């Protein structure tokens, strides 16, 4: 209202920081949704025959295409844990599912021909060259949860579980470094860009995704995303679309401005250093504990720059003014010398204490314990990856488990069902 | 204005989730200020020659309990220029004035211990913790304050979500387990008798926030040992630490179970009667995992007979599993209870003390330099100097010095809270003003 607009102007600096206090708002869920469909194996085994024709002289295992009724629970668990949400988006071949409400305006389906850049790569197959592109839907929020279509919400979200304007996104990681062979791929081109270190893979959970930080990613590698978007089957070199945009995020550099540093160490805005603030400057500079001879160096570098081209204790320093402090090079080595390299942007490194991740091994007695598991130790993030063979026997018992589990979490319908 | 509005119901829900986004505003800051007055002084002798006679039958007096650094302005200038977001500021003042302090600003407010101890029984005061006691009972305060202590300040930028989150509640900073080393142990054992034995570690010398509720629960808990610290004249061995009672209480209020509200939980299909698939979620919440056939039939067992004494079901014999049959089947409830662990009735997250910065003033010129230059190179959100000069020696005028010269350093524009330096406060006390007014 106007008192509760007027409230954020109502403080010691008659400034609204509500921006800064209310979280990055509106955010859209966008879902990879693929189904095994009549014409859909059809076009599936052109590409399968031509594969092992021609090398010579496992990835597609129907578990990769299969619908397991995922996607409707989840968007029962989004409707149920995550209100906050504005739009859905559903990328598809083309499919549409036979339950979906098209005529909800929350939700919209997106074909490949509006996410694809260049459309000869339309037979996909493969999450992650559509994932590649899942930043460019068309009104999409600059900030959206990227949803595997296999991920819910188990207990609550909300977008602090995601953001804080403190500390930035959290990146919730897991066990050190297809998906293997990927995951080395991705580690050996960041080790060779920003260098050496160890990384932990991000674990199986909605992903949180800044379009401008992963179209800042992509131009960092356009041949490699290019690579990504060409192939048609999961290949161990193509990028992974969590690891890549995580340990961009957490590895990208901004380069050292000289006029910021002077700016936060001429603390009264007067443009010229004075003692106390070239004090703070040596000890920015140098390295403790600070010694007379190093604040003396520091004034002799500065007046001999002086020389080549308010109050002091010692009469001969002039005045240290920004332009002093920038065009002096030894002072500007030492700057950049001392101060490390920092991020361009903030992150808070999470753990897996709230994500549930589970692989469904064709197994039913230890399905249901699994599931029992969840049932008993509801997490926040539930992820639950097929790996079923689709032609045991059993596998239309574990459906029938896994759809009973479903139902108990979530039996309302959805406002994106038909009635 | 409506375009703004309107934003937080566009969701799918169609609700509006502010409250829940939006941090919790208003928040005010409280400091605590003495100065060495001789009127303060002339009370102080009164309270330690009464000291010395008990004793006889069977320092927390020192100056730097009471001298006045000029922490407090460099503090105001903190606030004002790396906590913009707060609206007033209420300083407890012993009925003093701050010479340089600017009453006119409608945002700064002297509060005295007249209008904040419960009794005026014991206001000659010169204890911290008994005025720590009362500091939510400012009229007009904020449900949840920030509690400064005049001599830490912001050293970075402090934003509401260093204090507070709504997902996990407030932050808790602790620094190492456990006269304040006496009250510490004082409180510990306290805290063993109601709460059980547990590891506890003292909260970090910081702008601590506060809820008013929590603190008046709080004290309500244990009015008796908070009475008794209140009507300390003097900082006292057994009585109740401010920050440590506060945050373990909030780290340790437990709430009893409710049995409606498992059900509801339980009950997901909003229908009031366990389905199977529902009963299969209640037997994973009672009985260890795995849950074997055994443990689900025995449970079903029990309903069935305690529906015995007073939507198909695999059971043909299973009654409909209602909210009011669960709650009546005292085997089950029993089971409930047992299994389910007490949870706490606030949310909290637990930080460390990597962004606090705390340092003694132990009257050396060439130490105070050196802790002085460790905070330059290394700036960190919250900064503690707690005096311990020995304000006799030749070097306190030095150090007082230095300490200026660093906050000058850090903070050199004069904050809207203080008068130009051509003026000054007519009187030094409240009741002088209230003279002079009528
Ligand atoms: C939560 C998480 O970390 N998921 C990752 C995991 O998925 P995972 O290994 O679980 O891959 P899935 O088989 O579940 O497929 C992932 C997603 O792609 C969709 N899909 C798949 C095939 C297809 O032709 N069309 C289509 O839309 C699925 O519907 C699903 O939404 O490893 C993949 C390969 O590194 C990544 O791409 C996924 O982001
Ligand atoms: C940041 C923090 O955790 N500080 C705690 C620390 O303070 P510490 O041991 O540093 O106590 P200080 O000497 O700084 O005094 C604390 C506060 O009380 C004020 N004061 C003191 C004496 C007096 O007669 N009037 C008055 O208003 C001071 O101005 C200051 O605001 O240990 C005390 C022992 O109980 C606690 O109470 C303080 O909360
Ligand atoms: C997913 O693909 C399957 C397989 O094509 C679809 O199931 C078909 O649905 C149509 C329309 O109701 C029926 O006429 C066919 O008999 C079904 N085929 C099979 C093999 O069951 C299904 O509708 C697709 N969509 C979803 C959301 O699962
Ligand atoms: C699209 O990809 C194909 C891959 O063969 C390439 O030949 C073509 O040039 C690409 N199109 C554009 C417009 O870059
Ligand atoms: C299925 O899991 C159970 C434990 O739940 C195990 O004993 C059994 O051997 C498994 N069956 C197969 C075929 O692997
Ligand atoms: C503290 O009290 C002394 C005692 O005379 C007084 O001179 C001084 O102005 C007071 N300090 C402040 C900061 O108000
Ligand atoms: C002040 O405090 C208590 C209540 O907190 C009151 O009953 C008591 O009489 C007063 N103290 C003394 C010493 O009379
Ligand atoms: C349990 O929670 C419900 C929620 O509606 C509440 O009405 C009820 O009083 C609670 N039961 C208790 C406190 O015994
Ligand atoms: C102050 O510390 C220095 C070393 O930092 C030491 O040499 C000196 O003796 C100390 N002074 C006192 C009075 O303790
Ligand atoms: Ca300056
Ligand atoms: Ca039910
Ligand atoms: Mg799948
Ligand atoms: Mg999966
Ligand atoms: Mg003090
Ligand atoms: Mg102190």
């Amino acid at each position: 209202y106007h008192v509760l607009f007027d409230s954020y102007r109502d403080n010691i600096a008659g400034k609204s920081f509500q921006n800064r206090l209310c979280l990055p708002m509106p955010i859209d869920v966008v879902y990879t949704w693929v189904n095994g469909t009549d014409l859909e194996l059809l076009k599936e085994l052109q590409q399968v025959r031509e594969q092992m024709e021609e090398e010579q002289k496992e990835d597609i295992s129907a578990s990769r295409f299969e619908d397991n009724e995922e996607l409707r629970y989840s968007l029962r668990s989004i409707e149920r844990h995550a209100p906050w949400v504005r739009n859905i988006f559903i990328v598809t071949n083309g499919q549409i599912p036979s339950w979906l409400n098209l005529d909800n305006p929350r939700v919209t389906i997106v074909t490949h021909q509006d996410v694809f850049r260049n459309l000869s790569h339309l037979p996909t197959f493969s999450s992650p060259a559509i994932e590649s592109h899942i930043h460019r839907i068309e009104g999409l929020s600059q900030k959206f949860i990227y949803l595997n279509d296999d991920v819910m919400f188990g207990k609550d979200v909300w977008p602090d579980d995601f953001y804080s304007h403190s500390k930035g996104q959290k990146v919730y990681l897991t066990w050190p470094v297809t998906f293997a062979d990927s995951l080395r791929y991705v580690n050996k081109i960041l080790n060779s860009k920003f260098g050496f270190t160890s990384r932990k893979v991000p674990a199986h959970m909605p992903h949180m995704i800044d379009r401008i930080v992963m179209q800042e990613l992509q131009d960092m590698f356009p041949e490699e995303f290019d690579k990504t978007s060409f192939h048609k089957v999961r290949h161990s070199e193509d990028m992974q679309f969590a690891f890549s945009y995580f340990y961009y995020l957490m590895s990208a550099v901004q380069p050292l401005n000289i006029s910021q540093v002077f700016d936060e160490v001429d603390t009264d805005q007067s443009g010229v250093l004075s003692d106390r603030e070239i004090r703070t400057l040596a000890t920015r500079i140098h390295e403790l504990p600070l010694s007379l001879q190093d604040l003396t160096g520091l004034e002799h570098m500065l007046i001999n720059c002086s020389k080549m081209l308010e109050s002091y204790y010692d009469p001969n320093l002039p005045p240290v003014t920004k332009s002093l402090v920038t065009n002096c090079k030894p002072v500007t080595d030492k700057i950049h010398k001392a101060y490390k390299d920092k991020n361009k942007y903030r992150f808070e490194i999470m753990g897996e204490e709230e994500i549930a991740f589970k692989m469904i091994r064709t197994n039913v007695s230890h399905v249901v314990g699994q599931l029992d598991d969840i049932r008993k130790n509801p997490r926040k993030f539930v992820c639950l990856n097929d790996n079923i063979d689709h032609n045991h026997k059993d596998a239309q018992t574990v459906k029938a488990v896994l759809r009973d589990f479903y139902e108990s979490m979530f039996p309302i319908p959805s406002q994106f069902e038909l009635p």
